[PDB]
C-alpha cells in the first residue's frame, strides 16, 4: 500500500502522490493526484467502525452527499473501499480539493466586505438548497465552509445532518447537544431538540458576525456560559419571547437573571455595511418562529448584487453491523 505518516493510505493505483493536509477524530486527510482526471483531489480516511456514532456520520454523509448535487456543497467523486466486506476497515472519500476554508481564512486574513456579501450569498445559496430537501445541516460553523483560490465556497461534513421535525422539536432545559457551541441557537440550551431550519440561520448568523470583525460572536467556555454570551449581546427576553417557552426550567431560568440590554450591532460592529448589520440582526433573532427564513435573506437588500431566485437552485426532491453493511451497500457503486 501507499502510506503517510505511519499510515496506510490505500487508495489504489488511481491516487498517487500523496500530501499530508490534516487530520483529527475523523481520521486523516491528503492532497492526492487523480490519475484518470489529471487533478489533485482531497480524500480523507475515515475509520468509523470502533464506534457507532461515527458510522452514523460516515453513512449519513454518504447518503446525503451522493443525492445533493449543488455548486455550494462539496460533493463525492470516488469512494475507495476494499473489495470484500471482512476486508473494509476503512471507507476512503474522495473530494474536490479546496485551498483553504474560513476557519483558516478568519485567522488571518482580514475580509472586505464585498468578499464577506459573497461568502455569505454563497452560504445562503446553498443552505436554501440544503433545507429544500427537508434536510439540516446541524454544524454550520467556519471550519465547514471550504474555499478555492478564486473564493468559490462549498459547505463540508453532512454526518450531523437530519431530516426536519419541526412537530417534534420540543424538550427540557439544559438537554444536552453535538452542533459546535459558538453556533448553538439560544434554543438548543432551553427547549429545542434542533430540528427546525432556524437552528442553521443562528449559525450562519454567527459566521456572518464573525467575518466583520475576525472574532467569534458569542465565544462561550461551556455548555451554559454560551447563553450568557447570546444575552450579553441580544438582551433580556421580551415578554412575548418568553411566553412561547412555556417550559417552565427554562422559562423560570430566563426570569432568574438580571435586566441585560440589547447592545446596539453598530457599536458592536462600527466599520460594517449597515445593510448587513440588519440582516444579521434578522438572523439572531433570539425566538426562532421571528428568525429570517433563507429564501428571505437571500433576498435581503445586503445581497442584492447577487439575489437571483433562478439561478438558486432547490432540490429535485426531499428526503452498528447494520450500519457498517449499509455504508457497505451503499459505496459499491464506485467499483
Ligand atoms: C469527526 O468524526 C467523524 C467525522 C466524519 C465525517 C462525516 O461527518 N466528517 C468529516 O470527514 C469532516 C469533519 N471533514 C474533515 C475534513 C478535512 C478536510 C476536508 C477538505 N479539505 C480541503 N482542503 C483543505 C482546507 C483547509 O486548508 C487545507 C486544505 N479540500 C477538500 C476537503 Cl473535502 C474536508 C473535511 C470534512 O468534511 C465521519 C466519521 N467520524
Amino acid at each position: 500500500p501507499e502510506m503517510v505518516r505511519g499510515q496506510v493510505f490505500d487508495v489504489g493505483p488511481r491516487y498517487t502522490n500523496l500530501s499530508y493536509i490534516g487530520e483529527g477524530a475523523y481520521g486523516m486527510v491528503c492532497s492526492a493526484y487523480d490519475n484518470v482526471n489529471k487533478v489533485r483531489v482531497a480524500i480523507k480516511k475515515i475509520s468509523p467502525f470502533e464506534h457507532q456514532t461515527y458510522c452514523q456520520r460516515t453513512l449519513r454523509e454518504i447518503k446525503i452527499l451522493l443525492r445533493f448535487r449543488h455548486e455550494n456543497i462539496i460533493g463525492i467523486n470516488d469512494i475507495i473501499r476494499a473489495p470484500t466486506i471482512e476486508q473494509m476497515k476503512d471507507v476512503y472519500i474522495v473530494q474536490d480539493l479546496m485551498e483553504t476554508d474560513l476557519y483558516k481564512l478568519l485567522k488571518t486574513q482580514h475580509l472586505s466586505n464585498d468578499h464577506i456579501c459573497y461568502f455569505l450569498y454563497q452560504i445562503l445559496r446553498g443552505l436554501k438548497y440544503i433545507h429544500s430537501a427537508n434536510v439540516l445541516h446541524r454544524d454550520l460553523k467556519p471550519s465547514n465552509l471550504l474555499l478555492n483560490t478564486t473564493c468559490d465556497l462549498k459547505i463540508c461534513d453532512f454526518g450531523l445532518a437530519r431530516v426536519a421535525d419541526p412537530d417534534h422539536d420540543h424538550t427540557g432545559f439544559l438537554t444536552e447537544y453535538v452542533a459546535t457551541r459558538w453556533y448553538r441557537a439560544p434554543e438548543i440550551m432551553l427547549n429545542s431538540k434542533g430540528y427546525t431550519k432556524s437552528i442553521d440561520i443562528w449559525s450562519v448568523g454567527c459566521i456572518l458576525a464573525e467575518m466583520l470583525s475576525n472574532r467569534p460572536i458569542f465565544p462561550g467556555k461551556h455548555y451554559l456560559d454560551q447563553l450568557n454570551h447570546i444575552l450579553g449581546i441580544l438582551g433580556s427576553p421580551s415578554q412575548e419571547d418568553l411566553n412561547c417557552i412555556i417550559n417552565l426550567k427554562a422559562r423560570n431560568y430566563l426570569l432568574s437573571l438580571p435586566h441585560k440590554n440589547k447592545v446596539p450591532w453598530n457599536r458592536l460592529f462600527p466599520n460594517a455595511d449597515s445593510k448587513a448589520l440588519d440582516l444579521l440582526d434578522k438572523m439572531l433573532t433570539f425566538n426562532p418562529h421571528k428568525r429570517i427564513e433563507v429564501e428571505q435573506a437571500l433576498a435581503h437588500p445586503y445581497l442584492e448584487q447577487y439575489y437571483d431566485p433562478s439561478d438558486e437552485p432547490i432540490a429535485e426532491a426531499p428526503f452498528k453491523e447494520k450500519l457498517k453493511e449499509l455504508i457497505f451497500e451503499e459505496t459499491a457503486r464506485f467499483q
